[PDB]
């Protein structure tokens, strides 16, 4: 869907900052500084699952550019296997969330945050 | 969840980016000149869906800024009536995408697209 690579880094950008701005949100509530709403959380939850499943079509050959490291690219099974053990610990998440249960939501999200970190330390430019 | 109304501003930004992809990534099919798969377009119009609810609360009070005329927030009834018309007219897509229906998507894609530049015309600054 993407006229030149400029354009997929620009979606995948945008993409992560959804993703993370859904995920984060949540940081006042998994840490008890803000009240826990079961519904909100499901909620917001459902929405951090479609936006997990985003970026990684805008990561397609020659689409280096941005902060990609062009190890994306000549290691795709690992790659995808940091991709798909994400986005198992978002289907934690979900699962938590659905459940209503605050232990449970604490314990996935910090699941999620170590692979949003493992993904981050091998595979985003260093600043 | 925004920090800053900075922070509101590149997120709207973000989930109007994607939005745009989603809608836009679907002109070919809707001319014709892509082949229309009724699974694929349902499937990306839901993805549609939920990005098309997100932008909405980033414009919360005295978040003015990026491209977002002042009109939006004094005039708030009005700027919410573009918004819902535009999600009416979002329901209405996915109703034509959930039937697998070519003639019903095109018109409702012509009706999304004319609620995208009503707002825009309305409601964001001139470049
Ligand atoms: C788990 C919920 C997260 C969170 C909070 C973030 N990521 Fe990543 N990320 C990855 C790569 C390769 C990039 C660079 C993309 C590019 O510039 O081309 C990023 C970038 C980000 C950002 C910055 C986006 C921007 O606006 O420029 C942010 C805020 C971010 N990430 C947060 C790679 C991955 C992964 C590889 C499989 C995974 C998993 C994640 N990121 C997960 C997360
Ligand atoms: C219907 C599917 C669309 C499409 C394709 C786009 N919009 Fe809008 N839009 C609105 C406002 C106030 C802004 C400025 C926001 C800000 O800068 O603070 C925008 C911006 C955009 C962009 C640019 C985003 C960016 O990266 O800076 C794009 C690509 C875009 N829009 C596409 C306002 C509205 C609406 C008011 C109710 C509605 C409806 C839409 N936009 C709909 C669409």
């Amino acid at each position: 869907q993407f006229a030149k690579p400029e354009d997929a880094v620009k979606y995948r950008q945008s993409a992560l900052t959804l993703m993370a701005s859904h995920f984060g949100r949540m940081t006042p509530v998994v840490k008890g500084q803000a009240p826990y709403d079961a519904a909100q959380i499901k909620a917001n939850v459902e929405v951090l699952k479609t936006l997990s499943a985003l970026p990684w079509a805008a990561f397609g050959p020659g689409t280096e550019g941005g902060d990609a490291r062009p190890e994306i690219w000549s290691d795709a099974a690992s790659f995808k296997q940091k991709q798909q053990a994400f986005q198992d610990n978002i289907v934690k998440l979900s699962a938590a969330a659905d459940a209503g249960d605050l232990d449970k939501l604490r314990a996935a999200f910090g699941d999620v945050g170590a692979s949003c970190k493992a993904c981050h330390d091998a595979y985003r430019k260093k600043k």
